[PDB]
């Protein structure tokens, strides 16, 4: 028999994003319940959220209306700076000598191990969110889970992946027979929902100014909460999160379907006290989608201001200068697609134009990096908006566009 | 191999409609027996029919004089206020996230599958009636045929449209190469027929109170009953059925016409205990002359006239029946009117009411236009949800002819002003 490690980690920082670190904490008391052991749970987590002046009850973190805190005993392994890609990556490998910082826990496993991997946060095509610079890149991760099959320290290995287009960090990358199951949120084009807003559906109280879950994170957690995790396997919670989450966003699976049959218990182990509560099969929660969590505050601080007030007019002249932003980037973006391809433009059907099923979402990934890189020196950084742009850009790679040209229409748009 | 998938959609409610759902819930059963899986078979019926107060036989729905019921074990994906075009159409697209409500049951396809849609009610120049407004607009359901063509995912895909005027869905839009083949019950200016009337040649039983088939529905239906149905291909259903209600209405084809050439198995799989029956190539079944807004009335006067003389039955009955009546006088005389104030006589009035374009146009050049005089309408002079819809054809006249929404609001307030 083998060991059943974990890796959790929130890409996010800021109260804004409470919700990612919330999502990790719950992650955690779930194995912890099960007796998967401190030692062999990775936890990355920025920690800016339990002890933020915004946070209406310091030292807690709630994931749910029930307000249960689940911060509690959440192992600090990587903390601030020390949530990055570098960190990331050396974990899964198991390499303690290529950490940057840390408390230097790694998945130092054996061929008999079983491994979960669980990420919770921002997603854009081909690039998962980091609280600190650079982003994930896809090619990245999925060379590093090569790496790790290649090291053969592992049984099987379950990557859960709560963010926006999270599909396109596995479509047609990861390859089939690495014992390697994967679950994602939202398919690529597609935008991944929050869970327990104040103001949305189930109510959570006004005080915590922020919505406190993500919707495909809550649905596999509070499943995996109240079943003997023996009688349900990966391929039932698949299922499940899948149908009841469809009306928000399409939960999609990759890698070794073979892997599914196992039951949750081989990941996340299980709770004794839910030993009787077997599971026989095979209520809207969610609020709005995640990329406009932060606008849908700006919009509740505005119209909650008192009429006439200094507070309204700031409230309102953020709000203006947020969407003025990104009206500023749209066109720059257009600017550029004019400009390589024709006034007869495309910037929307190219960023409306996916790739088909089980294709890549760009072929050379320096290439998307330096066009990432080149955008950004000549115009902003993209960061959380723009990268969305990840698609437009991959386009123009595939298209065969050298970074001397996009260097060229970059300089030129944004001067 | 691919999987066969079904949409089925009654575009209407009411006990005087009870029709359109039974002949929704007949070809559920058929796909049934056929083998066809309930998770591939897509229902979008109001639901207002089996327990209707009016219904004499609550929990059943039945199709034919036999009394077979056909209500029993039909999946309700999209029921009450969730029969709408939004969802009709996510669910053609296999867009789950698109939906108002429902089951969440989509057209979810692969590019081997073949897919049955099958509408049946009201239906007016380019435009298929809901339960409640908006309407479909024929062009919005031919963009979305063109991007679920575009999107590859189906091999086949057989559209059977129970409707007045259907051919005018299709006509002058529907492009060939989709792998679309498409069979109308009536062309554009005709009527559809319904059939299994209390009144009509084989009747109903008169306590149904109401019609309870479409003549173009249950001579398929009725076909794909009865035999091995890897022996009768689509072209020869086409065939058996336009020329079996000839009388009555002309069945029109649209599309790819070498998908007619499969088996109605292909589409609609075939019942193990018709086997033995194999489809070759007395001829007197002709129903009474009932058109669909004759239909309805049938029930409204069926009601009155059974209720007892003197009571409030009778009274509540007899008022319903006059303002039905009524409104119809009201919707007629205002478009009148309003076609005699933008044209200057009743013959340029008569002209634009009345003139079908030449065959294979579309009714209508701008389809913005057309809903726009629909909502111009509607706001100066009533709905045209209950009755009216039939002067889409006029509408979209008026449109052709370059008459804008200010001039046919001008021309509607004028009309349709009744006050003080
Ligand atoms: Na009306």
């Amino acid at each position: 028999a083998g060991t059943k490690w974990a890796v959790l980690i929130a890409g996010s920082k800021g109260y804004q994003n409470y919700r990612h670190q919330a999502d990790v904490c719950h992650a955690y008391q779930i194995l912890r319940k099960g007796g998967v052991k401190d030692e062999n749970i990775i936890v990355f987590m920025y920690d800016d959220i339990a002890y933020d002046i915004r946070n209406p009850y310091p030292g807690t973190i709630i994931n749910s209306p029930d307000k249960k805190d689940v911060y509690k005993g959440v192992p600090k392994d990587y903390t601030g700076e020390d949530v990055n890609v570098q960190n990331f990556l050396a974990v899964i490998l198991g390499n303690k000598t290529a950490l940057t910082g840390g408390s230097g826990k790694v998945l130092d496993t054996r061929p008999n191990d079983h491994i979960f991997i669980y990420y919770t946060d921002h997603g854009y095509p081909g690039v998962l969110g980091m609280p600190t610079e650079p982003y994930l890149y896809a090619n990245d991760l999925i060379d590093t889970l090569k790496k790790k099959h290649a090291l053969g320290t592992y049984e099987g290995l379950v990557f859960y992946v709560e963010a926006c287009e999270s599909a396109s960090i596995f479509e047609g990358l990861l390859p089939d027979g690495l014992n390697i199951y994967v679950s994602t949120a939202a398919k690529a084009g597609e935008g991944s929902w929050v869970a327990y807003c104040p103001s949305q559906e189930p109510p959570v109280p006004a005080e915590y100014g922020t919505c406190v879950g993500d919707l495909y994170s809550v649905t596999w957690m509070e499943d995996s909460d109240v079943y003997n995790l023996r009688t349900q396997t990966l391929h039932q919670q698949y299922e499940l999160v899948k149908n009841k989450i469809a009306y928000a966003s399409t939960v999609s699976q990759f890698g070794d379907f073979p892997i599914s049959k196992d039951s949750l218990f081989e990941y996340m182990g299980t709770d004794p006290a839910n030993e009787k509560r077997q599971y026989e099969d095979e209520p809207h929660v969610g609020a709005v989608h995640q990329r406009e969590a932060d606008l849908h505050h700006f919009w509740d601080k505005y119209q909650k201001a008192s009429e006439g007030s200094r507070n309204k007019v700031d409230a309102r002249k953020q709000l203006v200068e947020v969407m003025l932003h990104r009206m500023h980037v749209d066109d720059s973006i257009e600017s550029i697609a004019k400009l390589l391809f024709g006034s007869g433009a495309k910037a929307s059907e190219m960023m409306n134009t996916i790739r088909p099923p089980g294709q890549p979402l760009v072929s050379d990934w320096d290439c998307l990096k330096t066009m990432v890189r080149t955008f950004e020196t000549h115009c902003g950084s993209l960061s959380e908006y723009g990268m969305k742009y990840t698609r437009f850009l991959a386009n123009i790679c595939n298209s065969g566009i050298q970074k001397e040209k996009m260097g060229e229409a970059s300089a030129q748009v944004c001067l």
